[PDB]
């Protein structure tokens, strides 16, 4: 495909809509606010609105490289700040997949420019999570390394203070941990989910014992 | 729609998919790398897939509230380096939207907490167009400010060293900026499309030119 | 200067100060915080303690290329806020210099590299003030763009979530731009002194009435 | 002290140079380039010109909270790579302090704003060490963990893509890891001085191993 070819398609989808679907943006017309978020990565291998059925308007989406909640990074915290507290999304979905060029980089540590500094971050993770690991087959731990980072980031995230906040002041906002393959596009929560100061330490050791 | 509403219709569809399309994931499954970027809002109104036909796999993503290039976020300038230099994508495509909730917060100013740091940089916008906006009736101004916005974010890839040194080394990297609201989910190619340095500057001018 | 100099003088020194000023550190021992936040440029010609005579523990510091407070930028936001809302800071100093090397860097335009991107930030204000730069000698523009790059960098600080905040709540706190020159260490007060929001405006255009 | 102090000081200061030292700008207005870069902490307690003897015009400085080298934070790595491409300074100071308030801040965990989450990189290397603290003495554990702290971003410095491409071209820089304390103002070096990617990781591991 080709320019030409995305303008001209969305000519033609946007008139055989009025046929099919001349509803199509009437709720995206409501004032109604979407009650997810979903953190992915750029690579965005199925889309998050094809792996769910959610429809237009329901879904806020942050994508970067590896699906990364960096403490620091300012961009997804600034979604992440809008989402919570402006659109009150009541869902954080935060969902790596199995294949990631991300994850796969930063294990294979080629030298590829500015973006391995942002991979630095996974391959702390990867530190991290050595010994776990190690107990593992060999051939498990590329995608036990994409889980364990979606639990980090899922743990980044609850950790943050826009996040702390809602929760202290008793905002209902839950975060998901998920992954996905292109074997299948079959969900994996990592059962992670938590909804307060507790359970985000709570099931974030559970997530973990899980891969022991 | 609610969690368990997401997680069970994606097993449904990823069952049904071997009847209806049990190809669905070959293409993820070979090397072909994306060819397309896409820089659009989190609001994502109408999914960049669902406007232009494009399927998995061919198209790379990041979001941020209002499509913001800022020349310092390394969020941002991490997925166009990878992109630009690790898969080659050939276009970048910044889309941006009319009723766009962080260019309508960045004129109407309410006190949204953190986001509104990000937002100063579409009010820096807003004030370098000024004079042009006060030539045009009231009530295109908004929409013109989201165009405006996406023409800006362009010329900060543009000018960003990413594309400027794949520009200088000939590499192929086209790079776009659209516009479409949710009156009927049409693209506005807003006419700065660049292929090299000189390109940036003058279709920069004649997108702007163009309104006025 | 070596290494193994400064380790050596450092030692020297700390020995020498038992009889020079053995309560060197005894202000530093106690619990005052220090008064001042000094943004300043990485240049560091002049130390900000020698061209004020602050002694130690009077000033917090942060030093970036051109001295620059970038609305997103999460550094220099994070000295900010501990200094303003934690240490409770009742001054803060924007402090550039003639002959910056950014600043000049950012004019001249050679290809740096990375550091190129952070410069983009100092080009947007030269932008926004080339009528006023065209109005002037030319031997002055140089010189001028780095006032004007306090001024602005100030105009961004008091636009920020921090002060913004700080000052509804009526903290005392205000902000200052200076410069100075290494023809002879002189601060010259740029003269956009902000106590609250509206000083913030109306000394802003104060200080760019000066040099028109 | 007050702001009109500063300004009246400042301008005594300028003039006595006259008599004391009129050749005091004179190394300024030589084409030499620093060549050290200190990275320090916004704390600032004793100036590190202070503490080593250098002179205006031999260091470039940057200050944050705590003196950190995260991997994705621009701004210092914005001063690093200027510093390492432009300036080709030959050593890097990474230089933290015993009482640092951010360190003090990272282990009690107060509720203080927007710089929890600059912390929260504080907390996961005392995350990462708590088995080697847990061997320690618990009055020895905080100053331990400011000199830890050093030493992990003297490893992420030296990890940058900065640091990795001057070292694999031949670029003669080299990384230190020092702290110092307000009670005598002495400096300690961390030995964990890198000159090349080899030295990086043997060192940090000498550098641990001398606090196990
Ligand atoms: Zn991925
Ligand atoms: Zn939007
Ligand atoms: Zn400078
Ligand atoms: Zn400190």
């Amino acid at each position: 495909k080709d320019i030409d070819t995305l303008i001209s398609n969305n000519a033609l989808w946007s008139k055989m809509l009025v046929e099919e679907d001349p509803g199509f943006f009437e709720k995206l017309a409501q004032a109604q606010k979407p009650r997810f978020l979903w953190i992915g990565c750029s690579d965005s291998r199925v889309p998050a609105e094809r792996l769910t059925g959610l429809e237009p308007g329901e879904l806020f989406v942050h994508r970067n490289v590896a699906n990364l909640v960096i403490h620091t990074d300012l961009n997804c915290l600034s979604v992440v700040q809008y989402a919570v507290d402006v659109l009150e999304v009541e869902h954080i979905i935060i969902c790596g997949h199995y294949g990631c060029g991300g994850v796969q980089a930063a294990v294979e540590n080629p030298e590829l420019g500015l973006i391995n500094n942002w991979l630095l971050h996974i391959r702390d993770i990867w530190f991290k999570h050595s010994s776990l690991l190690g107990e593992m087959p060999q051939e498990r731990r590329l995608d036990t390394l994409c889980e364990l980072n979606v639990m980090e980031q899922v743990y980044n995230l609850g950790h943050s203070t826009i996040m702390q906040s809602a929760w202290k002041r008793g905002q209902k906002v839950t975060i998901h941990g998920w992954a996905y393959g292109i074997h299948d596009g079959l969900l994996r929560d990592l059962d992670v989910t938590a909804t307060n100061r507790e359970t985000l330490e709570q099931r974030y050791r559970h997530g973990i014992s899980n891969l022991k």
